């Protein structure tokens, strides 16, 4: 019995994709999320949407609540959480129009809250040390892959997702050094999303659509296209991804993430 | 009709450099700059002189107010903001005592505040992408570049400056890794001034003046530099005044304009 | 005269190593440390034992108050501060159980204060900028060395510390490229802990015990580092104690003074 949080960005603000739609408002110990949840369905299978930056785009990637709509999501007995994100590319073969599967992190935010353990909530005590050798559920990525295979998508089956702080882009030297680092696509929303994923025991994967290079390489006009077919794209990936999930076994793989979730607290 | 802000660093907390002084405390939708601003004028061009660390030099890089100094220059109607910075060499070409009129930058601050589009400010609405690809000004570095070269400065044409957090040096790790990421020399201040600066539509630029190697490799060496700094300014800054600048404001503006996301 | 503060990390935060043990909870203009000061000695030598988490483990590393206990330490007359940090290891030559006089650090923290000059506490008036060159003090690792050779410990005599902010744990694409920054291994507490005492004049070493492999390649082995620093530190502490200090400390002491502007 599955039910898919579905985080949509730049982009998926605010995406007709669910059937038999409802709006829900919730508030969270950690505040309210960025937008209404949106209750709804994909052919048999239970779905939560909702809007990273809010359905009209408002909420800058800094000032995500990442926290309370992890928490929003998990609440409403979310068991996968797949989100998509417009990036940057960081490697001559990651075209624009591509999309890729990231199974790695890289962090360069500094402001931004990454634990639900913070010492100030008594629905999360003590300190948390979650694991983060492998930040995304490998079986939700496999079928991201193999579905998108399917449509025919240009697709990556790996790469290394850089999260900036923001709000502005990268400068010339960071997207060179970043390079050097072995990230592949750039963005600002991953991190902490994915840590809270795990933590709250969700398995969290990642549709990441390349809108364009990153300054390192050598017309808005042209990105705002490759967005919209980028958006179009993750649609329909989803669209047929989410039944294939539905028509699995998951409570092996879920029984993993809850005790390394559990496992990660040390009690006072 | 430019009007140019100068932002005085190490060095430079309250140099005598302007014409017809005086002086005004002034207030911003982010809070108070560094110290009052200093009116005057070099030649026939307006300045705006601002200490970046208060005259007394009392204000840490952490703690300097940004936003204000930046967003206080703007309102003031500063067309160009020329700043100076006591930097660290991470290079064995750049020497103690050469200046750098850098063109990139990689961050390494945590705790400052890089936009005036925060969602909490009615004078910045919106979500704001500045693109950093290109960070400062490239006229207004031209023309400090061949002042420079008239008057037989040490200068280099280009180079990367690492911003750290501090108020700490660097560890000699710390140093080594920088030089890895090709960063060129090291300081406290250059981010996030200079994407606010972006964001605001002011041509920006920055003299850096290298006082010593960092430590993968003082006081006296300061005192040249911001005597050879301050002979930079006195003679770009009628230059700047004395060309034309409407394309590039006009430039500036729209990429900014471009870059904010509205509801 | 010395006095030897130690802080005490994981696996040690109540260890049974004070020679008459005595109990003092102070507060500092930077709030209060971690938990109450131990007073006692080893061998004679004046000592000041401090949990970094405090007694029971409650603080996280992103909340421990580096400036209360680095503060608090110094006014009890610390010339020294000796600190234990469990941590991952990220070459294949330090292994599981392994000790690491580390010499070094990079910092990857983002929340946390790192000095006592703020501009808002009248007992650290000014902007200082202390300097990092050498975090650790060299003397001191010294002896913590010959020590753990006498001792018959695997211990590595210099080594580069990441502390990154936690409390999660590094990616491995984090992980890799740490190695290629010269990372050895990577904890959560030596930042700002060193930089803190550098700024008070204090002659400041760390035990860093690897517990594991980070991710790039347990409890039990927790255990036996938590013993093979109680053993280092009850060996270490009188050899410091018969030796010369006055003028590190007046080194330390004179860069820390002019670093302030």
């Amino acid at each position: 019995a599955v039910k898919i949080g579905i985080i949509g960005g730049t982009g998926l603000d605010d995406p007709e994709i669910l059937e038999g739609r409802t709006e829900k408002y919730v508030d969270t110990p950690f505040g309210k999320p960025s937008d209404a949840l949106i209750l709804g369905k994909i052919k048999n299978v239970d779905c939560v949407l909702l809007a990273r930056h809010g359905r009209q785009h408002t909420i800058m990637p800094s000032k995500v609540n990442y926290q309370a709509n992890i928490w929003a999501l998990k609440e409403e007995g979310c068991t996968h959480v797949i989100v998509t994100t417009a990036c940057g590319s960081l490697r001559e073969e990651i075209q624009p129009g591509d999309i890729v599967i990231i199974d790695q992190f890289i962090d360069r935010t500094t402001m931004r809250p990454q634990s639900f353990y913070d010492g100030s909530h008594s629905c999360a005590r003590g300190v948390c040390h979650i694991p983060m050798a492998e930040p995304f559920c490998p079986k939700t990525r496999e079928v991201l892959i193999e579905t998108a295979k399917k449509l025919g998508l240009r697709c990556h089956s790996k790469g290394t997702m850089v999260t900036i702080e923001g709000p502005r882009f990268s400068s010339r030297a960071e997207s060179f050094m970043f390079r050097t680092w072995g990230a592949d696509v750039i963005n600002m929303t991953t991190v902490p999303e994915v840590v809270l994923a795990k933590e709250a025991g969700i398995c969290y994967a990642s549709i990441a659509m390349a809108t364009d290079y990153d300054c390192w390489k050598e017309s808005v006009d042209r990105v705002l296209k490759t967005l919209k077919e980028n958006a179009n794209k993750a649609k329909s990936l989803l669209l047929t991804t989410i039944p294939q999930i539905g028509s699995t076994e998951w409570s092996e793989t879920l029984h993993n993430l809850k005790n390394m979730a559990q496992f990660s607290v040390l009690l006072p």
